């Protein structure tokens, strides 16, 4: 039993809700919140911009030190950093950005990072400003993640379309 509330159950391990991931994280304080990161951990907009803003830019400060030490992530890769005031940890995961021409096949590799954590609060990878089809992203999530994932979909219309179109 965990403290996630109001989710619809899609499969044995995947759950979904129309919610703002920032507000969900502040309420639940999950062990792991997933960020929709880019390889430079430049948290400018979308999910990343919103999560970073909620940390008063502390996420960006920590991320800049990480990059200065380690260099950029790989598309499809991840790193674990602090969750600041939102969660114990933040798993920064880089899905492919279609608006940059990146290979959508890397979306499965991106979701594989979730399997290293027993329970996660997460957005749909490569959705939103990353340009991929969110229905496809949900299909990849369900077919790749085996650990318990609680998906927050900000847009009510998309959520309804995601639920209503789920096979
Ligand atoms: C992954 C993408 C595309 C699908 C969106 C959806 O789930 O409807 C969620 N996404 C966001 O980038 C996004 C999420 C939360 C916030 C935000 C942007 O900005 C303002 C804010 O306070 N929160």
């Amino acid at each position: 039993v965990n403290s996630f509330s109001g989710y619809l159950k899609l499969t044995d391990n995947v759950y979904i809700k129309n919610a703002d991931i920032v507000e969900e994280a502040k309420k639940v304080k999950p062990t792991v919140v997933v960020n929709a990161a880019n390889v430079y951990l430049k948290h400018g907009g979308g999910v990343a911009g919103a999560l970073n803003k909620a940390t008063n830019n502390a996420m960006q400060v920590e991320s800049d030190d990480y990059i200065a030490t380690n260099g950029p992530l790989k598309v499809g890769g991840s790193c674990v950093l602090s969750g600041h005031n939102l969660a114990k940890h933040c798993l920064h995961v880089v899905g492919p950005n279609v608006n940059k021409g990146e290979d959508i096949q890397l979306l499965k590799s991106a979701y594989e990072n979730f399997n290293q954590h027993e329970v996660l609060l997460a957005p749909l990878l490569s959705a939103g400003i990353f340009g991929a089809d969110p229905i496809h992203s949900l299909r990849v999530c369900v077919d790749t993640v085996r650990t318990n994932v609680y998906l927050a979909v900000f847009d009510k219309n998309l959520y309804d379309k995601l639920v209503s179109s789920f096979l």
